[PDB]
C-alpha cells in the first residue's frame, strides 16, 4: 500500500521473455494454464502488465485493533516456551554456511542491486572459504548496523512461471522482489538462529508447516488432524501486499523482540521490509507496508502473522472465543484450521475485511463451508490420502498436467526426477498415464514401483 513516486534513475532491465517451452505432453493434456505475462505488447492479454503490477499497493491500514496484540505475544509465548529465548545474533561465518540443521545461502540467487547491474553473481561479491566480503559489500553491511538503510534498494521485477488462462488473459502476474546480497546476509544473521529452530519443529504445537518433507511429514500432520472433529480449508487474497506497518511493529515489539532473545537492530531490519525502495526499469518508488518477497525469511514471517491474523479474526468475530479451541497449520499464506468447535468463516471475513485482510473459500464459490474434514481439505496443492496408518501426498490432477506440459531447456530430466515423486502418490495407472507422452517420444523415466518403493523406505 501507498506507492509513493520517487526520482528515476539509471534503467535497471525487468525481463520481458519467458523461458518456459512447451513439452510433448502440452498437446496431450491441455492444461488451462500458460506462461505469465511478461512484455507490455504480449498479444494474449488487452492489459499492460506494467499497469495491472502498479494498480495494486493501494492503502494498507494506519491503524490496526488491540486485539492483534495480545494474541501475538500469546501466540509468542508459546513458541518461545518451546523453542527457547537464545535467537542471538549469527557471525558471518554462521550465516552463509548455515547452522547444523540448516541449508546454506544460496550461492546461485542474484545478488541484487548493483551487483546485477554490474554483471556480477554472489560468488563475486564474497568468499564463503573465509566468509570475507569485497570492500564495497563490507561498508555497506557496516552501515546497516550503524541503523542506516538508505542504500537499500530492491531490484524488482515480474515472476516468470506458469498461471490460468485468467491471470495470463488479466495480465496478472507476480512481482517478484531482489534485496541486496548484504541485506540478506543481515537478515539471516538476525532472525537465523531462531529460523533453524522454526524449521526443526513442524507441527500444530508450533502452527507451522515450514521446511517439512510432504512424503513423510502428511503422515505427521495427518494423524495429528485426525482426532478434531473438523479441518477448514482457508486462503487469503494478495497477503503479502495487505500486510500494514502497524503489523510489523507488532512483530517488533511482541514477538522478534529484546525481551524474547533477539539482536536489537532486528527492529531496524523489520522497517526495512515495512518501507522498501524499489527500482523497476527507470522507475523509483517507495511502498509503505507488505512484506517483499526474497530471502529465506519470507516463509517464516507469513507463516508467524498468519497465525496471529487468522485468530484475531476469531477473537472478533467470535466472543468468549479461546486461543486453543483452534489448532492451526500453515506454510504462509496456506492456511489450514483444525478444531472441535463448528466455526463459520462468512462472518469473519467480514470482520478481518476491516482489518485489511482478505479471507476466501478457496472452492470457487463465496461460501464457507460450516461442514469441512482433514479428507475435503487442500494444503500445499496436496490431499491428505489415508493408507492404513500412514498419509499420502496426492497432488491434484490438473496441477501435475500442467507441471509436465512446460519446462526450462537444459534442465528437463532433473524437472521428471522430481515430478515423479509427486505422481507415485496418485497410483501406477496414473503414474504411468502422465509420463506416457514422454516415454512415447523415448524418454525412459524410472518404473513406478521403484519410486513407490522409494518411498516405502522412509519409513523403514
Amino acid at each position: 500500500g501507498a506507492l509513493e513516486r520517487l526520482p528515476d534513475g539509471p534503467r535497471i532491465h525487468v525481463p520481458r521473455k519467458t523461458a518456459l517451452r512447451p513439452t510433448v505432453a502440452r498437446q496431450v493434456f491441455q492444461p488451462a494454464f500458460a506462461p505469465a505475462v511478461l512484455s507490455k505488447f504480449d498479444p494474449r492479454t488487452d492489459a499492460d502488465v506494467d499497469e495491472v503490477a502498479f494498480s495494486k499497493h493501494t492503502s494498507n491500514q494506519e491503524t490496526l485493533p488491540p486485539v492483534f496484540r495480545m494474541v501475538a505475544r500469546e501466540y509468542a509465548n508459546r513458541v518461545f516456551a518451546l523453542l527457547g529465548r537464545d535467537n542471538g545474533r549469527l557471525s558471518v561465518k554462521q550465516a552463509l554456511d548455515g547452522l547444523e540443521g540448516m541449508d546454506p545461502m544460496d550461492k546461485n540467487t542474484s545478488p541484487g542491486l548493483p551487483y546485477t547491474t554490474l554483471g556480477m553473481r554472489r560468488t563475486d561479491v564474497v568468499d564463503w572459504e573465509t566468509a570475507t566480503l569485497i570492500p564495497f559489500a563490507a561498508e555497506r553491511l557496516e552501515k546497516m548496523n550503524n541503523k542506516d538503510f538508505s542504500d537499500i534498494v530492491y531490484q524488482t521485477f515480474l515472476k516468470d512461471e506458469l498461471r490460468p488462462i485468467e491471470k495470463v488473459q488479466a495480465a496478472k502476474t507476480r512481482i517478484v522482489d531482489v534485496p541486496p546480497f548484504e541485506h540478506c546476509i543481515l537478515g539471516r544473521q538476525l532472525l537465523g538462529k531462531f529460523a533453524s529452530k522454526f524449521q526443526t519443529q513442524p507441527g500444530l504445537e508450533l502452527g507451522s508447516a515450514i521446511g517439512c518433507d510432504p512424503d513423510v511429514h502428511w503422515t505427521a500432520f495427518g494423524v495429528a488432524m485426525q482426532g478434531f472433529e473438523r479441518v477448514y480449508d482457508v486462503d487469503y487474497s494478495n497477503f503479502d501486499s495487505t500486510h500494514s506497518v502497524a503489523m510489523f511493529r507488532l512483530l517488533a515489539e511482541e514477538f522478534f523482540s529484546e525481551e524474547n532473545g533477539f539482536d536489537p537492530l532486528v527492529k531496524d531490519y523489520l522497517e526495512s521490509l515495512a518501507i522498501s525502495k524499489h527500482a523497476y526499469e527507470e522507475k523509483r518508488y517507495l511502498i509503505t507496508g507488505g512484506l517483499p518477497s526474497g530471502c529465506a525469511a519470507t516463509s517464516m514471517l507469513n507463516t508467524v502473522m498468519n497465525n496471529i491474523i487468522i485468530r484475531a479474526g476469531l477473537y472478533l468475530t467470535y466472543k468468549n472465543f479461546e486461543f486453543d479451541d483452534v489448532k492451526v497449520l500453515s506454510y504462509g499464506d496456506d492456511l489450514l484450521v483444525a478444531t472441535n468447535y463448528q466455526l463459520n468463516f462468512d462472518r469473519v471475513r467480514t470482520s478481518l475485511a476491516k482489518t485489511g485482510y482478505k479471507i476466501t473459500p478457496a472452492n470457487k464459490t463465496s461460501t464457507f463451508p460450516l461442514e469441512s474434514t482433514l479428507e475435503d481439505v487442500v494444503f500445499l496443492k496436496r490431499k491428505f490420502k489415508k493408507e492404513g496408518p500412514l498419509y499420502r501426498p496426492v497432488m491434484n490432477r490438473e496441477a501435475l498436467e500442467a507441471m509436465l506440459s512446460y519446462y526450462r531447456p537444459g534442465t528437463l530430466s532433473e524437472k521428471l526426477t522430481s515430478i515423479t515423486m509427486l505422481a507415485v502418490h496418485s497410483g501406477k495407472q496414473e503414474y504411468d498415464r502422465l509420463f506416457a507422452p514422454f516415454r512415447e517420444v523415448g524418454v525412459i523415466v524410472p518404473t513406478f514401483e521403484s519410486v513407490e518403493y522409494r518411498w516405502r523406505s522412509l519409513f523403514w
